[PDB]
C-alpha cells in the first residue's frame, strides 16, 4: 500500500497532510534538554515541535531549518532535522506496510545541496521523497499555476514565484531573507530603540508581531505588557510594529515588480491581477491593501491573501503527489 | 456518401468550408503542454486553434505552417501538422460511412515538395485531397477568373496571382514574403525604435496592426497600451503603424505592375479594373485608396478588397470541388 | 549493597535522610568537654547534636559550620566537622557490607575550596559523595525546576536560587550572609538597646526569635521572661522582633527581583507565581505576605513558604541520588 | 582615375574584389558594442566583419542582409549596410582621387525595391554601381553563360539561375528561401531531437555543418564536442547531418528540373552537362555526385562545383566591369 | 576640481582608492564606547575601523554592513553607516574644493532598496556617486569582462559573477550567504563540536580560519592555542578548518556551473579557463586547486585567485570612475 | 563653589582625598566613652579614627563598618557611622560655601540596601554623593579599566574585579569575606593553637599580620614578643603567619581564575598580564609571586600590587570625580 505526503518543511512550523486525511501543523523544532536534570524534567531524550518551544525555557531548542534550507553550521543539525522528519513522518501515523510518498517543499531558489540534503535525510525515513517549491506547490494548491505570483512570505524567507504558466521556475523564484523573523529582530529593535528600558528578547517581539503586525494605517492601538527590570510595564508598540512590517514590503513589491515585468507583456495586466500572499507573513493586517497601493503604478493589482496560510503548503505539496508517477 | 472540403490552410488561421455547411475559422497552431504541469493544467495531450493560442502561456504553440509551406524545420512539425489537419478534419464532423473529398489552398508558387508534403499529410486523413493555389480559389471565388489580379495578403505571404485566363498560373504567380508577420516584425521595431523602454513581443505588435493598421493618411490616433518595465503606458503608434503597413505595399505593387505588364496588351486597361485582394493584409485600413493611387502610372485601377476576407479562400476551394471528379 | 543519603549539611541543624527510611535531625554542634571535668560530666570524650547544646553550660560547642561552608578558621575545626559527619553518618546505621552514597547540600555559591573540603571529608566517612546547592535540591525536592525562585532563608545564609529551569545555576545563586543568625544578633541588640538593663546572649534571643518572630503587622503580644541583673522580668519584644526579623527581607527581595530580572521576559510573570521560602526563615509568621507585597511592584508574586522546613533540603538531596549514576 | 569593384555582397560573407588587385573576404556583419562597457572594450562604435564575429559575445552582431536582400526590418538596418558597404570600399584602399565603380552581386529575384536600396546605399560610398545577379556573374565569372544552370547554393538563399544564353533572366532565375542557413536551423533541430540535452544555438550547428556537411552515403564518421547543461558531450551527429544538408536539396532539384525544361530541347541535354554549383552551399560533401543521381531522370548531368566557392561571385562581378561602359 | 572614489565597501573591510593615490583599508565597523567610561576610555565619541577592532573589547562594535548590503535592522544602523562612510571619505583626504565622485561596490544582487540606501548614504558625504556590482569592478580591474566568471568569496556574501560580456548581469549575478563568517560560524562549531571544552568565540575561529583555512589536502598541521576554562590548550584544528572552509564550496561550484550553462556554448570551454577568485575567501589555501577538481565535469577549468585580493575590488571602481560621465 | 572628595570608606581604614590636595588616612572607627571616667579621660562625647583606637583601652570602639557595607545590627550603628561620616567630610575642611561632591568606595556586589543607606548617609553631609565599587575605583586610578583583573584585597572582604573594560561589573565582580579580618582570626587561632599559653586577642595577631605577613617560602624568623599569663614571651610565630596568609589566597585565586574565564577568549592571555592587588592584603610578602605560581595553569600571569595601597582606592573615586557632572 502507498500513502503519500505533504509536509511543508517550514522553518519555522512545519505542516503537514497526508493522504488519509492528518493534518496536523507543529513548530519546526527540536528541543533538547540541556543537562542531566533537563534529561529527567523532559521524560526523554528530546522533544520535537509545540511541547519543545513550551520547554523552551529549561531546553535548548535547535530549530533545523533556518532561512528555510535544511541547516549544516553543525553536525547536529543533521541529527535534529532527523528527528524533526522523523517525528513528521512518525506522526503522520502510518504503517507497518506502508510505503511512504513524500513532498515536500523548500524555500523557492534552495541550492541543489540542500535540496539533496532534504531528499537525502527524507530518503531515510520516506522510501520516495519529492522537493519543490513551496511558493508553486502553494499555487498549485489553488489551480493558480498561470499568470500569477505568489508571495509566500513565510518566516525564514519570503519566496516569490512567478507562477510563469506550468513550468515552476528557477529565473521566476526569487527569495528574499528579509521574512517573518527579520521582521522581529527588527522590530525589538524598534520597541528597544524608544522603551529603552525593557527586556525584548526576539520571541517576544516575535509575539508583539504576531498580535498586532500590521501596515499602512494603524487601526487600533497596539499596547503591550513588556518588561522591564523585571517589572511589568504596559506600553505602545504601533510605532514600532508599523515600521518593523512596512520594513518586508519594499523588497517583496520590488521583488513582484520584478517578476512581473519578467511575464510577456500581453499578460501582466492579467498577472497582477492574480498576486498571491501565502504563508505567515501573509497574516500581517492590511497587507494586501498595502500592497495594492504599491502596486498603483503597474496598474490595478488584485491581491489576495490565501484563505488558511497554515496549510496551502502542503495541502498543495499534497494534491501534487496524489497525481502522478 | 462523400463530402467535400474548403480548407483554406493559412499560416494563422485556417478557415474550412464543408459541403454541409460548416464554416469555421481556428487558429492554424497547436499547442503542447510544455511539461508535466502543462499537460495537467491543459487537460489533454495537445490543444489547435484558438485554445492553443489562449492558453499561449503555459504551451508550445506551434504553428505548422510558416510561409505557408508546411513546415519541415523539425520531425515534430509534422506531427504537428498532423494534428492540425486531423483537427481541422474532425472539426468538420464527419462520418462513419463519408468520404472526404477536399481543397486545399496553399501559397501560389509552393514548391512540389510542399504540395506533396500537404497532400500526403491530407491523404492520411481524408481519402482524396487536392492542393491549388490561394489566390486562384479565392478569385475562383468570385467568378474573376479573368484579366484579373488577386492579391491574397495573407500572414505569411502575399500571393498575388494574375488569373490570366483560365489556367492558374506558375509565371502567373508571385508569392512575397513581406506580408502580415513581417509587418508585425517591423512595426515592433518601429515602436521600439521610438519608445525604446517598452516591451514588445511580436504578439503584442501583431496587436496593434491588427486595430489600426492603415495606409496613407492617418485617419485617426494610434493610441495603444504598451507595457514599460512592466508599468502601462499608453504610447501612440500612428507612425510606427503608417511606417509598418506601407512596407508591404511597395512590393505588392511592384509585382502586381509586373502580373500586369504580363498579360496582353489589350487586356491590360481591363486588368487594371479588376485588382483584388484578398486575405486578412487586404484589411488594412486605406488599403485599396493608397493602391489606386500607386498604380495611376497604369491606369485608373479600381481596386477592391474582398467582402470578407475570412472565407474567399475556402469558399472557393470549396465551390471548387463542388464542380468535378 | 548500596545506601543512599540526603544530609542537608546546614549551619545549625544538621538533617538527614537515608534511603533505608531515617529522617534525623540533629544540631549541626559537637561540645567537647572544656577540661577534665567536663570530660567525667559528659561521660564520652566529644558529643554531637542536641545533646551537646543541651550541656552547652559546660561544653565547647562548637559548629563546625557558619555561613554553612565547612570551616577552617582552625586546624581542630577539622576535626569537629569529622566527628560531626561521621556521627551524621553512623546515625544513619549501616553496615558492615554499605557502601554510602551521600549527597550533602551547601550554600548556593560556597566557594569550590568548600565545597573540596566537604566533599574531601565527606569522601572520609562514605565512599561517594556530592554536594549539591541546598536550594537547588531543594528545588528538586518538590518538582519545581523551572521558572521558580527558591530562597532558602536558613541560619547561616540565605540562599536564593533561580531554578532557571534545570542546569542549578552559579550566576542562578545568590548566598546573603544576611540569615537567621543575623536576626539573632540584631534581635539581640534590639532587645538591649530598650531594656538596657536585660541579659541577652544571642541563645536567648534566638529563642525570643523563633516563638515570636514574625513580619509585617504584629499579630499578637510577643511578651517573654528576659533577666535582669539576674531578676526576671517579662518585657514586650514585640518592636524588637518586628524590627529584627523585617531585617532580612530586604535583602532577599532585592535578590528576588534581582534573579527575576534574570530569567526570560516571556517567563517572569510565572515566576513570581512560583517563588518558594524554604528553610528555617521561611518560618517566619506573616512572611509569605510581608513578601507578595513587597513584590507587588514586579506582579501578582505567589509565594509559598513549604511544607516542612525541617528536611525538604534532605529530603531533595535524597530523591536527588535515590535517580542516577 | 577609375577603379571598380567586384562585391558579391552576401549574406554572411562579403567577397570582394578589386581591379587593383584586391581580393578580401569578409562576415558580412556589424557589431555594435551593446552598452558603455562594450564601447569600452570594442574600442570603437562599431565593427564589421570578422572581428565583429569573434567578439560577438559583447557585441550585438547585426548581419546588414538575411535573404541577401538589404535588409529594412528597421530603420537602423539602413545604417548598419551603410557601415557594411562603407567598410568593404574602404578596405578597397582608394583614393583620394578615384572614381569607385562597382558590381554588386545580389540574390537572383530580389525585388526592384531592394536593387533599388543597395543602389542607393552603394552611390552614397561609389559614385558608380551596378547591381546584378550573384548566379549570373558567377556564371559570367567561368564563361559559361550559355545553357548551363547554375546554382549558387549560398546562406540565404540559393539562386539558381539559368544562363539562357545571355540575356541574365527574371523567369530563368529562381531563389529559394532554403539555403545554408536553413539547414543549420534544421540541423539544430535535427540535433536537439536526439540528444534533447544538448544546447545548441545556431552559431553552433553552423559550425557542426560547415564542418561535416555531406549528403548521401556517410564517408565517415560525424562525432563533435557540444555542450550539455555545460558539461562537454562528445556526440555523433552523422544522422542529423545527413538529414539536414539533404533539406536542401529536394528544391534544388526540381528547381533544376524546372530550369532545364524552359530550354529549348534541342538543348536540355547540353544544359544538364552544364550544371554548376557556386557558393558556399555547394562545398556541401558529395553534393555533386548526389545531384547527377537525383538527376538521372533527366540524362546524364554532369555536376561541377566551382574551384573556390569563396569569389567566383565577385571575381565575376569584377571581370564584368572590367570590361563595358 | 575632482576626485574620484573607489571604494570597495565591504562587510568586513572597506578598502579605498582615490585618484589621487590613496590606498587604504579599513575595518567596516565602527565603535561605540558603551557608557561612560567608554567615552573617557576612547576619547571620542566613536570610532571606526581597525582601532574600532581592537577596543572591541570596550566598544560596542557595530558592523554597518552584513551580507555587504547596508543594514537598517535599526535606526541606529544608518548612523553608523554616516560614519563609517564619513570617514571613508574623509580618510581619503580631500578638500576644501573637491567634488567627490565615487564608486562604491555592492554585493551583486543587492536590492534596489539597498543600493539607494547607499546611494543615497554616500550623496549626503560625497555630491555623485555609483554602486555597481563588486565581482564586475573586479573583473574590470583585470579587464577581464567577457567569458569570464569572477567569484567573489568574501565575508559578507560570496558573489558570482559571469562576466557575460560587458553588460554587468542580474541573472549573470548570483549571491550566496554561505561566505566567509559562515565559515567562521561554521568552524568554531566543528572545533566545539570537538574540543567541546574550549571557548570560541567566532572572532576566534575567525583567526583560526584566516590563519590555517585550506581545502582539500590538509598541507600542514593546523595546531592553535585556544582557552579552556580559561587554560590554554593548543589543539588540532585541521579537520575543523577543512570540514569549514570545503564548506564554503559546494554552493560555489555549483553556482559557476550554473553561469557556466548560461553563456552560449560556443564560449563555455572559454569561460572556464577565465574563472576567478577575488576577495578575502580566495586566499583560501589550495582553492584553485580543488576547484579545478571540482570542474573537471565542465572540462579542463582554469581558475586563478587575483594578485591581492585586497584592493581588486576598489581597484576596479576605481579604474571605472577613471573613465566615463 | 565646588569641592569634590574621594573616600574610599574601608572597615578599617578610611582614606579621603580632596580636590583641594588633602589626602589624609585614618582608621574607620568611633570610640565613644564607656562611662561617665571614660568621658571626662577622653574630653569629648566620642573620637573617631587613629585617637580612638589608641584610647581603645576606656572606649568602646565601634567599627562602623565590617563586611565593608555600612553596618546595621544597631540603630546605634547608623549614629556610628555618622559621625564616622561627619568626621572624614569635617577633616577635608570645607566651607563656609562649599558644596561637597563625595566618591564613596564600597566593596563591590554590596547590596543595593547598602548603597543606599550611604548613599543617604553621605548626602547628610555632603550633597551630592556618589557610590562605586573600590576596586574598580581603584583600577580607574591606574587607567587600567580594561583587560584587567584588580583584587583589592582589603579588611574586610576581598574584592575582586574583572575591569571587563569599562563598564564596572556586577557579575564582573566578586567579593570574599576571607580577607584580612578572617587572616586575623585565623592566624590567632594558628598561633594558639601551638602556644597554647599565650593570650591573643586578634588585635595582637593583627599586629603580628601586619608585621610578618607573607606567602610560600619563609623569607625570614617571625619571631613575636607575646605574653603568657602575662609573662613575656618571645615565640615564632611563622608557621602560623604561614598558615594564615595563605588562606586567604585560594579564594582569590579560585576567584580570579573564574573572572578571568570571564573575559573573551582572545582576551584572556591579555588579561593575566593585568592582575592587580590592592589595598592592605596587598603588602602581604611574596603575594605577587605566590599568585604568579598559583595561576601557571592559567598562563604567564604578571601579577602587581600597587604602589601606595593606602590611597589608590580614594585615588581614584577622586580622579573620577574630577571629570564628569
Ligand atoms: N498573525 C501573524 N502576523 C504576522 N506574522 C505572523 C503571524 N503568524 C505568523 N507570523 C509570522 O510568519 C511566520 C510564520 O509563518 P510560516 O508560514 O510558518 O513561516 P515558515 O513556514 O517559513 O516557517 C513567522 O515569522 C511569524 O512571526
Ligand atoms: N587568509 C584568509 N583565509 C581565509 N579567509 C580569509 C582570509 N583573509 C580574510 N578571510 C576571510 O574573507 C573575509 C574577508 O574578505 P573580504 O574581501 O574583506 O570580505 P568582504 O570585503 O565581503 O568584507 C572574512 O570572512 C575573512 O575571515
Ligand atoms: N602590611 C600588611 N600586611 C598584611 N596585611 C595588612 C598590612 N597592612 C594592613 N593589612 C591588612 O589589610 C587590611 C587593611 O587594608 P585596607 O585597605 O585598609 O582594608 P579596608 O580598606 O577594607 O579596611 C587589614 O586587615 C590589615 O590587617
Ligand atoms: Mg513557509
Ligand atoms: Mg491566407
Ligand atoms: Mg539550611
Ligand atoms: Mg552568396
Ligand atoms: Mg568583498
Ligand atoms: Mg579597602
Amino acid at each position: 500500500n502507498r500513502l503519500f505526503l505533504g509536509v511543508d518543511l517550514g522553518t519555522s512550523h512545519t505542516a503537514v497532510m497526508s493522504s488519509r486525511g492528518k493534518k496536523f501543523l507543529l513548530k519546526s523544532v527540536v528541543g533538547y534538554p540541556k543537562d542531566v536534570i533537563g534529561l529527567k524534567l523532559l521524560g526523554r531524550p528530546y522533544v520535537v515541535g509545540d511541547e519543545a518551544f513550551e520547554m523552551r525555557s529549561y531546553l535548548d531548542i535547535r530549530y533545523p531549518l533556518q532561512d528555510g534550507v535544511l541547516s549544516e553550521i553543525s553536525d547536529r543539525d543533521i541529527e535534529v532535522a532527523r528527528h524533526l522528519l522523523t517525528h513528521v513522518v512518525k506522526s503522520a501515523e502510518p504503517g507497518p506496510n506502508d510505503e511512504i510518498c513524500a513532498v515536500i517543499g523548500v524555500p523557492a531558489r534552495a541550492s541543489a545541496a540542500n535540496k539533496a540534503l532534504l531528499l537525502k535525510m527524507a530518503q531515510e525515513v520516506v522510501h520516495t521523497a519529492l522537493v519543490v517549491s513551496e511558493p508553486f506547490m502553494v499555487g498549485y494548491g489553488l489551480d493558480k499555476l498561470i499568470n500569477t505570483i505568489i508571495v509566500d512570505i513565510g518566516a525564514g524567507t519570503t519566496d516569490i514565484c512567478a507562477l510563469k504558466g506550468t513550468v515552476p521556475g528557477p529565473e521566476d523564484q526569487v527569495t528574499l531573507t528579509k521574512a517573518g523573523n527579520y521582521v522581529d529582530e527588527r522590530l525589538q529593535n524598534a520597541i528597544l530603540e524608544r522603551h529603552p528600558e525593557l527586556q525584548m528578547n526576539v520571541n517576544v517581539a516575535c509575539a508583539v508581531k504576531e498580535q498586532f503586525s500590521f501596515v499602512g494605517t494603524p487601526t487600533e492601538v497596539a499596547s503591550f505588557e513588556f518588561r522591564a527590570a523585571g517589572k511589568p510595564v504596559r506600553a505602545d508598540v504601533t510605532e514600532p510594529v508599523k515600521i518593523a512590517c512596512e520594513a518586508l514590503m519594499p523588497d517583496i513589491i520590488e521583488s513582484i515588480e520584478t517578476l512581473l515585468r519578467s511575464f510577456q507583456p500581453e499578460y501582466q495586466a492579467t498577472v497582477l491581477q492574480n498576486i498571491v500572499f501565502a504563508g505567515g507573513g501573509s497574516r500581517i493586517r492590511g497587507l494586501a491593501a498595502y500592497v495594492k497601493e504599491k502596486l498603483r503604478p503597474f496598474g490595478d493589482a488584485n491581491v489576495t491573501c490565501v484563505k488558511d496560510p497554515t496549510f496551502d503548503g502542503c495541502r498543495g505539496a499534497l494534491r501534487l503527489a496524489e497525481e502522478l508517477p
